[PDB]
Parts: structure tokens; C-alpha cells; sequence
């Protein structure tokens, strides 16, 4: 509930999102991936939560929100009602960290994963605490209207491996990907 876990999918030139939706075609296998990690969580009882900005809510298809067996909480300073389907809204990243962090929420949630938005994806890695990047590695290059922030290996650390993630190449409708995951303790 403390550690932040991000989670997402670039393709070579850091692609992410193209008006509206992904730059490639839908990857089905790649989604089970995004489905599993971050609904699995580590204890029963528990559910794991996903943060995610405005826009990435509602490019996901409406018969897939919410998000199932995931709490959803969506990120926005413009709207006043979370949008139907949605468990909660904040106002802001800090809002929305502090919120999670609260007794009445820390008893019924595990593992927190930030699923969506550049900005919000930029803020989470600027910021203290115990952070997990979650990047599956699509080899392949597509046109992006959005992208995802660089990397810092002298400050994230490329597991040579974790639990749950396989490391060999996939592939799917003749595109190649595998996943990795980095760390920055502090
Ligand atoms: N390749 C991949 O893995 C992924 C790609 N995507 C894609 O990314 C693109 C959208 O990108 P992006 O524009 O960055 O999307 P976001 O979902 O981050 O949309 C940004 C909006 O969300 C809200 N928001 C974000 N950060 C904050 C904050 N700190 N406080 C308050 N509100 C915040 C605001 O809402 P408002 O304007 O209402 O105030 C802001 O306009 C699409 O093509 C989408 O599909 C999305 C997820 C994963
Ligand atoms: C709007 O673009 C998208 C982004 C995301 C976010 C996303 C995808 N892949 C990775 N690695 N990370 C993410 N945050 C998910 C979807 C979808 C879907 C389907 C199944 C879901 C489930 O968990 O139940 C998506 O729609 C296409």
C-alpha cells in the first residue's frame, strides 16, 4: 500500500496512446498480463487498487469499466462526481496517495498500481518512497500522439528477475514484447 507500482506498455520509440487509444492493435495477451498483475493481489480479502488519469478511463472501452476486481480510482480537476463505475475521484496525485494510506482503506487494500496517463506516470516517479516500474517492451516502433518518461538506470535498478514475471520473448499477431521490471528503494 506504500510501495507505488507502476504499470505499462511502450513500444520502441517510448510509443504510448495515439488519439484516444493504443498506437498498435489490440494485443489480447498483452492485456491478460495487465490484467492479471494488477488484479492479483497478495493476500485474500484484499484487492488491489489502480490509479489512473481521466483520459485513460475513459479510452477503456465502457463494457471493460470498471476495471473488475480492482478498486478504481480516477484522477481529476475538473470533474465533481467520480464518473459512473468509478470508486473514487481526487483532485490530485497527493490526494489520491493520502486517501489509500487512510486506516478505513489500508484494512482492504494490498498492492496500489498506476495504470495510465504520462502526467500521471511523471508524477509518480517524482516523488520519495518505494517505486516498482512494471514496462512491457513492445519491439516494434508506432506512431504516438503520447509518450512515457525516461528511465534513470543510476537510479532505477533492472531486476534480473521477479516472482509471477516470465522474462522470455512473446509475440502476438507478428509483434515481439517481453516484460522487465525496475526498482528505486528509498
Ligand atoms: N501504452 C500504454 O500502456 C498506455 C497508454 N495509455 C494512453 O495514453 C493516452 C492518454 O494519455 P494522457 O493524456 O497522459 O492521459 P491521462 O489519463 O493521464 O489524462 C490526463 C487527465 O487526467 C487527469 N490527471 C492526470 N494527472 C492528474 C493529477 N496529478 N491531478 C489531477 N488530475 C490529473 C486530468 O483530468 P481533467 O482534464 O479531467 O482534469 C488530466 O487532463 C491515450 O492514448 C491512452 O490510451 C493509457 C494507459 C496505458
Ligand atoms: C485505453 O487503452 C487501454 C489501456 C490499458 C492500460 C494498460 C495496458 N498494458 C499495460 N502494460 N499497462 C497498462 N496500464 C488497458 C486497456 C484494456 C483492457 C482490457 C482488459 C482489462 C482488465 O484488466 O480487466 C486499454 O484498452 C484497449
Amino acid at each position: 500500500v506504500r510501495p507505488l507500482n507502476c504499470i505499462v506498455a511502450v513500444s520502441q520509440n517510448m510509443g504510448i496512446g495515439k488519439n484516444g487509444d493504443l498506437p498498435w492493435p489490440p494485443l489480447r495477451n498483452e492485456f491478460k498480463y495487465f490484467q492479471r498483475m494488477t488484479t492479483t493481489s497478495s493476500v485474500e480479502g484484499k484487492q488491489n487498487l489502480v490509479i489512473m488519469g481521466r483520459k485513460t478511463w475513459f479510452s477503456i472501452p465502457e463494457k471493460n469499466r470498471p476495471l473488475k476486481d480492482r478498486i478504481n480510482i480516477v484522477l481529476s480537476r475538473e470533474l465533481k462526481e467520480p464518473p459512473r463505475g468509478a470508486h473514487f475521484l481526487a483532485k490530485s496525485l497527493d490526494d489520491a496517495l493520502r486517501l489509500i494510506e487512510q486506516p478505513e482503506l489500508a484494512s482492504k487494500v494490498d498492492m496500489v498500481w498506476i495504470v495510465g496517463g504520462s502526467s500521471v506516470y511523471q508524477e509518480a516517479m517524482n516523488q520519495p518512497g518505494h517505486l516498482r516500474l512494471f514496462v512491457t517492451r513492445i519491439m516494434q516502433e508506432f506512431e504516438s500522439d503520447t509518450f512515457f518518461p525516461e528511465i534513470d538506470l543510476g537510479k532505477y535498478k533492472l531486476l534480473p528477475e521477479y516472482p509471477g514475471v516470465l522474462s522470455e520473448v512473446q509475440e502476438e499477431k507478428g509483434i515481439k514484447y517481453k516484460f522487465e521490471v525496475y526498482e528505486k528503494k528509498d
